[PDB]
């Protein structure tokens, strides 16, 4: 069965402001490209071209002048709003007709990967048509995410929302696959003391039915995410030096497109036409003639 | 005579795009706050309260709902727009009604400043009732800039435009202080083989007729480069490295009208608390009972 | 066969003065710990425990009162001197009587790997018991390097050392892995027009008998080195920044060794002890009770 | 009345380890040049020409091989050991035959300054030739600092080191000049209860009798922390930004010894000539034809 994506792109509070007062998170820049490029790059390394995009009522229309209808990119993007910020398990009530009877995933938009054989990390958790998969990753602060304790086995026996006191320093990363049971599992959450419709909820009704697979991604891999003014700089600054060490890009979508031959040269070439005069439209003119493993 | 300001923060065109496609590079954060925050409080520091923002058409209503008309800081903003990037010398076409009679200052939208006694170099060039003054500054690529050339002893002789020879490392930088001739020259301005009404050629008038003032900024001072992305990120990198040191905020423009008296200790309070949350606003609240000389 | 280690930390010569005036340029720290942990961890992590660290007459004894014998991490180190730079080649010369009749491999003490399955890409470089194999990898700038040329089905044809007109972006890496042939190969170079023996001439010799592996290291995996101020400086940002994120350490010797089982608990807890009143003690001792996957 | 220096470049103990193990933190870069060249460079822009140099035993003749006797830069430096870290006041009794009746100046070996005009703030010091002078700085973490209270007046009434809870945010820098009392009030000092003769003690006597000047070193001046192994980072990253906007080195020694007239250029050109091939070279070549304001 075919998998669609939803990225969520919605507000972050006022706990970035008043950086964050004039724009989205999401459409603020990690170098070179706005931040909201790296989870749609991810995504479509999934395979996953079929696209929901839920933001704000206010930058829903920046979203739309930047990515379009995606068909430019081999994509479909359609678009949705989130009047309020009510948690990040809403997004599959806000997405309900979009899925339909599909197999999903969501992806947070202000989430970068980045590591060798991401492709096929990817790739085994969207082949699996039932349940539900997410990815844990070692982080110094686990208090902060959604944390998956262990058994000596190595396998995963529970799930705790910001624990005060950490089972482990395991994080959940903010990239979930999903079978068609995720839409009736979100409807019946209720809202936690925060009053929010937590992800989290979600995750543990797959693991209490025994169809939660907890996949290690490991410490060869990078996981930022841009939670502070400070970890939004080491990210613009992390992607600067290995794309100026590689003279390759991450998560470029029109490169990432080309790759998977869901555009071909001729569409590329067009591509870079109107940013020819600078590094960027320089390089995509670059990939049409050079090999690159 | 009073002094109105101007900032200039109009389009970069498709230089940092894809980065900039959503929204205007003076909208972009440095570090933790919108870019435009740095000029603005260089005017504030200036003594400058009245101040036209100039922006495109399409990010003018962003600018407002950021900025709004001032009054919340001790300053009345108005604003206007510059429908083509049609150089900086437009300026003060656009702003001619808004200038009146007066003396001017423009600034433009995306440069920073830092150092100290800077209140002073820019009280001295604002005390300046006649003529007009401007700032050279020593740089590796003056070939980018208005490159200005002195004799031995120390006497401004010529302004270029960006030289393919330049004719030393001093370069313009983007504060100019005017006085009631500048709408004159620049209504009388024709523009250079680039299609560009240039600030240069303004500067130029005045050094011709004696009275363009062209101040060292020296080299403990810096002015920061904000016109690529790796500028970008070095911008964001120095500004954190000096507030994580001291405990105290460059460009603040809430801390500057209260130290300037343009708004007291029960307006600072009311500001602080939309933001009491996060760093800014508990910033705000410290500074109403904290002394720092 | 086992194969023995050889690290070249020779001199620099001036390319790095001042900075290296006082010191050898393997000895500076790359974020928190001296650059030649991260070569040393890179061999230990292919499995190798005998391990020859070449370095100038002045600086052998600062990396012997840092490294000592090895015999604390589980490995045997080894001492050689260079007196003069005359090549990467030379190596091999000064390293005859350590290397034997064995397999070996040169890292050089400047270069730094990061990514996932790492182990993995080194094992199977380290199990090849015939000929030679080395790394190729996509940068910006391949004219600094040995260049490899492949052809349309991915063969490497050609290797250039240092060519204006590169015939690839691809990199060959400074991590080699030899057969007992290399020694010999290495007696019969002559130097090249820069009075070097060069280790492209030693990899051209063994591509010309069929006998050289070029696996790519692909774009997920960061190859950092430190040939100038900027670079070295953004590979201490790499580091820390992934460190900071994961609570992880990158090219910890010691943790290598406890996971290698070349130490166990007692001896790591031992290692810890002297460095308690600091975080990299602090990280030894909860690598003792946490498991990591 | 001349003014000699001192120059404290002794241990850190084990809190940088494993990348101080090698070699002593002010023999590190700070990005293009060791650590000791900042203040050094600090004491030559007060117009200091003959400096004690005190490091460690084991250090010391690497100060030497990178310094010499000065005479190369126009300076008079000299050399002693510290055995143990034993407190910072230290310095005035292995400095007591250096200082002999003259006044004097202590700077650590690792703090760096940067700003406009510094050159004057540390000249006004000088100039007193009584009593003491020290600089208060604002920062974020007092605690780690010798810490100075003022009343509302701003006069400066005490002084604590390290308080557990400080008066203020005013931290005293490492920079410290002194009139012929230091000596004798050095030798009267008892131990703290962490066995450290204390400077702040030394500070504390010319408060008490009145003689202690403390000037703000104002918020646009940078101080830059190099006390952890992100600090470090932090104030590479400060001065590679600043050197690579202007094109002019922050504590540069040839460069301020050829600007206070102490080599002439036929002397500095011998000095470019060694460091030709690189960058620093090229520096200082450019220096003599160059006019920089
Ligand atoms: C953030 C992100 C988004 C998408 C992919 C990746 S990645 O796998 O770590 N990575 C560096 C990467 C790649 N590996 N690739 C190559 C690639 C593209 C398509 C299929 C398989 C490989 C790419 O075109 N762009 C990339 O950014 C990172
Ligand atoms: C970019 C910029 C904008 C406004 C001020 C400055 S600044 O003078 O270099 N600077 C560090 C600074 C300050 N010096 N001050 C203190 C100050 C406030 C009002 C008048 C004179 C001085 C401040 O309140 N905010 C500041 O950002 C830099
Ligand atoms: C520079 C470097 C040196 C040695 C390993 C590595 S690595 O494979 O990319 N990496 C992050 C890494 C690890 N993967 N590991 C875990 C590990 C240790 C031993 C065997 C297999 C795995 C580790 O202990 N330290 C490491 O630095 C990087
Ligand atoms: C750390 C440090 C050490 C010495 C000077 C300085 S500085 O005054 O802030 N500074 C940027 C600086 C300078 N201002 N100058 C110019 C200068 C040289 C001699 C006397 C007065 C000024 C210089 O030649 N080298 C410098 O590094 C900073
Ligand atoms: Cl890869
Ligand atoms: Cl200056
Ligand atoms: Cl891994
Ligand atoms: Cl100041």
């Amino acid at each position: 069965m075919k998998r669609k994506g939803i990225i969520l792109a919605g507000g972050s509070g006022t706990r970035l402001h008043p950086a964050t007062l004039a724009i989205s998170k999401q459409l603020l820049p990690v170098y070179d490209k706005p931040m909201i490029y790296y989870p749609l790059s991810t995504l479509m390394l999934a395979g996953i071209r079929e696209i929901l995009i839920i933001s704000t009522p206010q930058d829903t229309p920046r979203f739309q002048q930047l990515l379009g209808d995606g068909s430019n990119w081999g994509l479909d993007l359609q678009y949705a709003v989130q009047p309020s910020p009510d948690g990040l398990a809403q997004a599959f009530l806000i997405g309900e007709s979009f899925i339909g009877n599909d197999l999903s995933a969501l992806v947070l938009g202000d989430n970068l990967y980045y590591g060798h054989d991401f492709h096929e990390l990817l790739g085994s958790a969207s082949q699996r048509q039932t349940g539900a998969s997410v990815f844990a990753y070692h982080v110094l602060d686990p208090e902060r995410y959604g944390v998956v304790e262990f058994d000596q086995g190595g396998k995963a026996i529970s799930l705790e929302e910001k624990p005060l006191e950490p089972k482990s320093n395991y994080a959940v990363t903010g990239l979930y696959f999903y079978d068609q049971q995720v839409v009736d599992i979100a409807r019946d959450l209720k809202p936690s003391p925060r009053g929010e419709l937590e992800i989290t909820d979600v995750n543990r009704a797959y693991l209490e039915r025994g169809q939660l697979s907890v996949e290690i991604m490991g410490r060869g891999y990078a996981w930022l995410d841009t939670g502070t003014h400070d970890s939004l700089l080491e990210a613009g600054q992390f992607i600067a030096t290995l794309e100026n060490r590689q003279g390759l890009k991450v998560a470029c979508p029109e490169e990432i497109a080309y790759r998977q031959k869901w555009i071909d040269a001729a569409q590329l070439e067009k591509l870079a036409a109107p940013l020819a005069k600078n590094g960027y439209g320089q390089y995509l003119k670059r990939l049409l003639t050079e090999t690159v493993y």
